[PDB]
């Protein structure tokens, strides 16, 4: 029974994506939030009453939804209780469990939801078809399957660009929220450039906590097409292996896992041209651990790891050391792990130390 | 800290479809079949090694399988060491992800699950809980056993990882329970390719058997002695034997489904027979241990898939045996997970 043990472990992890596909569908169908409003003191709810308010009115869809229900309780990502009918057999009611938190909005309007729906997108599962194909072969799983790089592919496909920049500014809200309770080194700045921003979360936040500050959002034109404006940042459209925008400091987040050691050098070596001479990058990123540990911060940072393979050109997760290598070859001469947050690291990569 | 847990399980949760595709590229790669036929006694090989058994010139392929593993490492599928440089072993997992001793492993049921065809109905979940309907259907414009009778390849997927599985539970079942002692004919309804009639024969050489299920499978089914394949519709009526067996047929189909099903089996039986049911039970509550997710993922996926297919209690399914004719209903063995019942004609 060390085998019994064995098989069940294999039918595990040969059905592990249906949880996160029952989740997706949870929130395409706004779930979460239902229950979020109308939970009473208990703590929990039907699934009939939950269906109640959906747009059916499928006579199915209370057992339907009660069946998804119940595989997200059984992984707690919602709670439940047991609740005796009269009517003989016990129904199931649910409840929020505590990473609710981060799937339904905060008092902001911001939750995670949007990246959950970004890592279930079909674009997105499509590449790992492909994984077999790039070890023998060569070239990039992405690449395999759509015929160009994932950028260029997001610039050809309104509707994917659009989930990828939502599910990106989610959740470098969520995490960007934390590290500026952290993180001081924004202080003092006059001006900032977002390289790789996105649709300009992470500079509109920098603005809000410093007003005086000046920010730039610079990413491919196909995403600032769609940036909101805010007052205090400046989207700028263009290729930040080109060069980038002048700035007394460059902030880039998840821009090198992104890249090959060789990309990531020559987008460094731009913003080090970008800079004053006593200026700065700070990289904010996940740091690789020494070994592949069963810890669930280790293997979220090797999940994406291996995403950064599924998705890149040469992109990977890195050590403290490898960071601190690819500085010195793009001419900083220090180097500071400066905070963390949500498993996060922010570095800087100063010119001069 | 109760944030910093709840913001990391949030990440987990979005990215655990890629734990399986990581093994399955593996298993494509045949990864696991070359680590158990060259790891040295110390039981560990490089990922240069492996690679150098594979069939690539890509310089990047060591590096980039060391990325894969690494993943595989993590969730405790495959075991490492450091020397740095990793390197891999098998842990306890692939002894069922690789060849036994009699050819056999789940490793074709995990192409299985994970095959591009079965991923794309849960695309079209929210669709089916809005509007009604099969998540399957909304994919692909038919019924599962539809497609699969229009897609060889497919085809051959399903009942290579059906068998496979059905084989490794059935061994450890015909070990366990002694039901089919004494018959002389067996009918495995929806038997697949035959897996199963196959080893109940050669466990019972005095028991004749026929391996019934749908034309476009029954013409992939290999020969056995004293086995017979017979093409059809079990919905239309079974074949006559002492007993019919039935093994992960009932969830496939809605109550009303399995009624008629059973009826036909209840009719193709003497006044003496019996309905010997494979399936998975459910326990009383969504609790986190592994055997209760596994009967729950698969429910979820009934959903995905089936027509009003659905895993049940021990009471739902005598219910379904009362309601179909049968007077008689016990819960006779199990193993690895999946129950035997006996749905008897009489008291
Ligand atoms: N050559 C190029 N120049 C500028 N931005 C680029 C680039 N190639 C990719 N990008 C941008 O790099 C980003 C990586 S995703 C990270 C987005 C953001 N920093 C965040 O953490 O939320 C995408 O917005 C992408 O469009
Ligand atoms: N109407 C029908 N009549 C006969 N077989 C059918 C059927 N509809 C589905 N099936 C068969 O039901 C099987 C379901 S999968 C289970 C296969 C086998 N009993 C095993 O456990 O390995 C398939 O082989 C499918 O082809
Ligand atoms: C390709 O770039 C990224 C992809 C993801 C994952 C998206 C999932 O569909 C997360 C971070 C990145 O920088």
């Amino acid at each position: 029974s060390s085998d019994e043990e064995a098989n069940l472990f294999a039918h595990q992890l040969a059905r592990a994506a249906s949880l996160p596909m029952a989740l997706k569908a949870a929130i395409e169908l706004d779930v979460l939030e239902i229950m979020a409003k109308s939970v009473p003191p208990s703590g929990y709810i039907s699934p009939a009453e939950i269906a109640a308010q959906l747009p059916t009115t499928n006579p199915e869809a209370p057992v339907m939804l009660d069946r998804v229900l119940r595989l997200l309780a059984s992984y707690s990502v919602v709670t439940y209780t047991l609740r005796e009918l009269p009517s003989g057999k016990v129904e199931r009611l649910y409840g929020l469990a505590p990473v609710c938190k981060f799937l339904t909005k905060n008092e902001d309007g911001v939750s995670l939801a949007p990246f959950l729906l970004l890592a279930t997108d079909k674009v997105l599962l499509e590449p790992w078809f492909y994984l077999k194909d790039a070890i023998l072969e060569g070239g990039i799983p992405f690449n395999k399957a759509y015929g160009m790089n994932i950028w260029d592919y997001f610039g050809t496909d309104h509707r994917i660009n659009k989930v990828f920049n939502k599910g990106m500014s989610s959740n470098s809200t969520i995490t960007m929220k934390k590290i500026l309770e952290m993180y001081n080194g924004f202080e003092g700045l006059t001006t900032i450039v977002d390289v790789g921003g996105g649709t300009g979360a992470v500079a509109s936040m920098i603005v809000a906590k410093y007003p005086s500050i000046n920010a730039i959002n610079f990413d491919l034109p196909h995403v600032i097409q769609d940036a909101p404006a805010f007052s205090g940042v400046e989207h700028l459209g263009g290729d930040m292996f080109d060069g980038v925008p002048k700035g007394d400091a460059i902030f880039i987040k998840w821009i090198c896992h992104d890249w090959s050691d060789e990309h990531c050098l020559k987008l460094l070596k731009n913003c080090y041209a970008a800079l004053p001479d006593h200026g700065k990058v700070i990289v904010a990123e996940y740091i690789l651990p020494p070994s592949p540990d069963p810890s669930i911060a280790t293997k979220v940072v090797i999940h994406m790891d291996a995403l950064m393979l599924a998705y890149n050109p040469g992109g990977k997760e890195r050590t403290e050391k490898e960071f601190q290598a690819l500085a010195m070859a793009s001419g900083f001469r220090g180097f500071k792990v400066a905070s963390c947050a949500f498993n996060t690291y922010v570095m800087e990569f100063l010119k001069t130390a």
